């Protein structure tokens, strides 16, 4: 049994209300399940798409932040911005939970419906491996039915991915970083540098010295180990779901996603450790 | 780097894509922050309360079919429909874990742009404790500025909560269950009825002969504590972030939210654990 | 400022206590760190490993009386063992974030004092992937050193699987089971298709059967969870090196990630 | 040199001894619950005494970092409610009565943080006459500052306005919220970018409690669907006496000044 308190606002007629801050008779009439009858399953399926979606604009906005902050040598308000879009990684991650409740012949029902739609066609998520350096123009091709999209996509593949702007940094601070890093094509994909390497590791051996380094290093490594882990339990979704089946969007499934998998975004940050001492 | 597929559609134009399935032109404009100069923490702001408000749209539906498996004798469905219930709840929970990046001072920059803003208004919250039988219809007339959202709470308030429905299934199955719940005023939130003790005890002390309501008994049992951890979460974040200042929506906050938790939903399953033995 | 109440049991000079009932000063005098100097990061590393260790044996248990309800045909009790299990493993999952605050050049102060000793040489690991149905009779030698427990090994070896058990059960219900030493792996089966394919299309009447093996597959996924988390901090504390137990360390790992304790529930996906 | 030898596991894998009589399934579970936990608690007083060894020495970064770890070892420890909360009232009814007096109450590490975090309460020792070297250890934690005092410290040589009194003084007493601290918490708030290890400690702290109290809420809530509202078979009241410890603040200053701020 709880009491209405005193002093609650009731008369808010023409006043700024939580669903009219939040937009919420645009957002919760986004959601128009195709299924003809109804399928029980695909307002879940929407819902889970679509919070994700949600976090990854946030995420988006959280490493552009980032970058800014780094470009500014302003390594704390970096390392906080990271926390929270590490949080963010990890909100996405945990939601996998909810959609191991989706048993394959209650997907059977409504897959069908979806067509050849697939998340292969995220503009954010594909935004996101572009600022974090996995540069792939193949990638391009994916949306040009979208010339604002490939425009905004192609912004980011002009530009110094989050660990380019990182070595930068770097260089700013005496490291013994190659002149490449100050200009360079950005639309070709980071390659691997064995000149890095007694630069990585001589933060990770003088953390006194190097603490700001070594921290934004270990950042860096977080980041991407998050990252890899929603690719994992997006995979093992994909598993109990279709199995081995291809994918709606033309793919080979499985087998394509574990193939972004095997890559890795931070390459000379993992490298060190058979070395570092 | 990792070579496009040669079978992937690459000619989408004239087919169901990706973001006209999932609306997204209509979901990302949503976001429109009222910040100036613009403040970097309005955006986590509203995507926190956004993304939930997705879940507790999602929880709603499955409450829902939870709710006519029930009535329909389905439990292994019904049971089905709790564990993706339960899901929701825990990433609702969850997802405290980013605003608590939100401090005080960077919160302060934008609080104001808010007014009288509050989650207190959001009418599928509301929805979902109604349903779960926290029935109080003081409740209404927050929404009084609102008719259509009122309505449907209404709906709601006449209709039997959660529990009521899990005592009804009980009934139909020969347990003791007092007639009041055939037919009763169902806008009046549930009473604590000492009468469904000896009904529960029964039920947690032969689980080999009431295995299904044994087992659907420990899941409102698990719904009710995930609610309240939501809670709690919810008003430790709300201590971290504005302390014992009023809320937005005009209640004395923190204290108003700890009224709350001090409630429970299915009282007399909690209750029983008072006097329950001993498995046979 | 919280008082005591009158009533709470403060003289506990003769009677049972809660360190007396948990040993723990048996379990807390087991933290025997290695380090001439300490380090203050080998008490992580020692921790981490226990609590392991502890959610492994008590999985083990678990996990043995879920068989046994299998046995019995005592599916709800069965389901009810396999959510315990299940947050047991998901434990196992979570406290990778812990470990994930060890640094490379922090673990280089203190590997060296390790020997050859690795979870390789995990019994009570090895124990649950035996019991998954994971058989590889190899393993047996790296336990020669320990008798007792190499043979406590070798009878998980012979006896059915959690897999054999069910598919056991689902023969005394009707379905078209094979008529056909548990010590080799199972091999995967393609006349167990239908078998699946039948369940998963009509679950109100194998509701029971369809419950379960969505259990299994959550379990798996689980366990799946467990090994890539483990691997992935694997490559962030010693990336690439050789292991302590002398394996090429995360390429070791990585052939362990691409096993299928129940190969005909993911395969029943392409059909179904 | 193994695995097993290496980690004592003979020891640790014995130290398992459930006392039910025919032994009870879910005695297994109650027990390694406990022990994981205790486990933890070991860990996290290893790493917050570092952290103070930090502080003692101005070494921010570092005292961030263990912190760090010791918000994921509270991470972990709330997180495990989850597995004790597939225990039934009517299983617990097996065995509760086997346990005598027995309650977490009587952790002595338990309440070495609890001390260490600095909600010192002398009445407790009290409850561990019975291992008089073990109630030597909490009088130790007890006399020492608790790491709220450190940090205060710690602003002192770095400028802020700390008084006097927390330069030495006896810590075997709570500290009592001090209006005093207020000016200063709003200083380092409202200048981040001149104060900003000053604040990432404050929000790290505030991290540390909010977690802790997670923990309290999480055991509460277990207790609740376990035993329900029965007196403890340490003696309180139970939920009641543990909602008491729920409505205590470690750091106060920190949370009152969020009413000022800005
Ligand atoms: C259980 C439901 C899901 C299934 C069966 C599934 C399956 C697949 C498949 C087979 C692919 C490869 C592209 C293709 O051929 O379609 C893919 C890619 C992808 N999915 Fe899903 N997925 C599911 C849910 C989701 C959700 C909820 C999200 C969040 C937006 C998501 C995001 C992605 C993204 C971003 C890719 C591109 C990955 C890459 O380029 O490496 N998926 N998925
Ligand atoms: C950090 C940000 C938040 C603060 C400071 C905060 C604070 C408050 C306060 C002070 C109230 C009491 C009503 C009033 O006077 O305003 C309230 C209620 C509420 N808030 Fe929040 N809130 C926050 C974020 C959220 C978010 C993200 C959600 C998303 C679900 C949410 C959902 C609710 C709900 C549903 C209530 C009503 C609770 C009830 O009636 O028992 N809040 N909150
Ligand atoms: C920094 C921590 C760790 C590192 C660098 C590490 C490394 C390794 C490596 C390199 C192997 C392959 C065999 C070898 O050559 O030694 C292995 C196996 C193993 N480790 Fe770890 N490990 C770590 C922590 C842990 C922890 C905390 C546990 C918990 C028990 C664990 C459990 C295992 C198990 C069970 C295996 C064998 C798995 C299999 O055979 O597929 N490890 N580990
Ligand atoms: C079924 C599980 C549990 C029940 C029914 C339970 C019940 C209680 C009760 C009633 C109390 C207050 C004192 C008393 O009368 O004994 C208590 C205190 C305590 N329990 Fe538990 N407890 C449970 C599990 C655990 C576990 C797994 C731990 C892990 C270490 C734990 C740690 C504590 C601590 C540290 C206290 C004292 C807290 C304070 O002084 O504020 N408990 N428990
Ligand atoms: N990188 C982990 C642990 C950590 C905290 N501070 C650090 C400083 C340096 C290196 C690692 C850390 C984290 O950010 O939570
Ligand atoms: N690509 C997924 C389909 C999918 C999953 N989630 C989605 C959201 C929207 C559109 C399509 C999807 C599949 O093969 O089945
Ligand atoms: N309520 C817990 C444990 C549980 C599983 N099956 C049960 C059957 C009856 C009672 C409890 C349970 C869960 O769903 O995870
Ligand atoms: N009640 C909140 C305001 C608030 C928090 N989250 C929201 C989401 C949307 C609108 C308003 C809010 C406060 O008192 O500060
Ligand atoms: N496998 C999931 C979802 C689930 C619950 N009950 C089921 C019955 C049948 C199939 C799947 C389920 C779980 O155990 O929570
Ligand atoms: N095998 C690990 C060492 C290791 C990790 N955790 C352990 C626990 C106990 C003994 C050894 C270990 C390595 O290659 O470095
Ligand atoms: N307290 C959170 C957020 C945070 C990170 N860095 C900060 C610096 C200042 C204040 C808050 C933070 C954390 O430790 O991750
Ligand atoms: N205090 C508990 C008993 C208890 C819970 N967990 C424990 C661990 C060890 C010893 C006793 C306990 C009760 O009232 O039932």
């Amino acid at each position: 049994l709880r009491d209405l308190e005193p002093g609650i606002h009731t008369d808010l007629e023409g006043r700024l209300t939580y669903g009219g801050y939040l937009r919420l008779d645009q957002l919760l009439s986004a959601q128009q399940p195709l299924s003809e009858p109804a399928h029980h399953d695909e307002m879940l399926f929407i819902i889970q798409a679509q919070t994700s979606e949600l976090w990854l604009k946030l995420l988006a906005h959280e490493l552009r932040a980032a970058i800014v902050h780094l470009q500014r040598d302003e390594v704390w308000q970096c390392r906080k911005v990271l926390a929270r879009s590490k949080q963010v990684l990890r909100q996405l991650t945990e939601q996998w939970s909810v959609l191991e409740t989706l048993t394959p012949s209650e997907y059977m029902g409504f897959r069908d419906v979806l067509g050849p739609s697939s998340g292969f066609q995220s503009l954010q998520y594909r935004y996101i491996e572009f600022l974090l350096g996995n540069k792939n123009p193949q990638m391009l091709q994916v949306f040009a039915y979208d010339p604002a999209g490939q425009a905004r996509l192609r912004e980011v593949l002009e530009a110094p991915s989050l660990y380019e702007e990182f070595l930068r940094y770097l260089a700013r601070f005496g490291h013994a970083i190659p002149q490449q890093y100050q200009a360079r094509d950005w639309t070709a994909a980071h390659v691997a540098d064995d000149t890095l390497r007694p630069v990585f590791e001589r933060i990770y051996e003088n953390t006194d010295r190097y603490w700001r380094e070594y921290s934004l290093c270990e950042d860096l490594v977080d980041v991407e180990t998050q990252f890899q882990l929603w690719r994992f339990r997006h995979m093992r979704t994909v598993m109990r779901v279709i199995g081995f089946k291809r994918g709606t969007g033309g793919s080979s499934g499985v087998g394509f996603l574990q193939q972004a998998l095997a890559l890795t975004f931070f390459p000379e940050l993992f490298d060190v450790r058979t070395s570092v001492g």
